[PDB]
């Protein structure tokens, strides 16, 4: 079912963050958000804030129905070291780390993910149509 495949997705995801990004180390800067109290500037410069903790959040809430979608945010982690910290700080070289182990783990698991993500993609369309074709019954 679409139920068991995100799940199955979800999981997947959940435990490339758990186990591999939040395992790089001295990764602490991002597995929580920015306290605001203790860098206030922090949220004067960066305007979409992610970190691994919302990650998993968003991965609970199913919000990622793809690998590219889990890389926006992935990605957005290190594009706001960059900014904030510079491209040669050692955060951002950490962060650089965090996305290159998020990578290779899901090249270990692409052939299941790529399936998941194509099988979820169908059945959604499918519950669409349905969905459609009933309100108009
Ligand atoms: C701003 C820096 C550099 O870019 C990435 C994140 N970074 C963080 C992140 C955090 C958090 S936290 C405690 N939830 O705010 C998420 C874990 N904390 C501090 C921090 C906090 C207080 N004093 C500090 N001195 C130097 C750094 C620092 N930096």
């Amino acid at each position: 079912s679409m139920d068991d495949d995100q799940v199955a997705f979800s999981f997947i995801l959940d435990n490339i963050v758990t186990q591999k990004m939040m395992a790089v180390p001295d990764s602490w800067p991002f597995h929580h958000p920015v306290n605001k109290k203790f860098v206030p500037d922090y949220y004067k410069v960066i305007v979409n804030p992610m970190d691994l903790e919302t990650i998993r959040k968003n991965i609970s809430k199913h919000k990622y129905q793809s690998r590219e979608s889990f890389l926006d945010d992935v990605n957005l982690i290190l594009a706001n070291s960059v900014k904030y910290n510079g491209p040669e700080s050692q955060y951002t070289k950490t962060a650089q780390e965090i996305v290159n182990v998020c990578y290779q783990t899901l090249t270990e698991y692409d052939e299941h993910l790529t399936q998941l993500e194509k099988d979820i993609c169908t059945a959604k369309e499918a519950a669409l149509e349905e969905a459609e074709l009933e309100s108009l019954d």
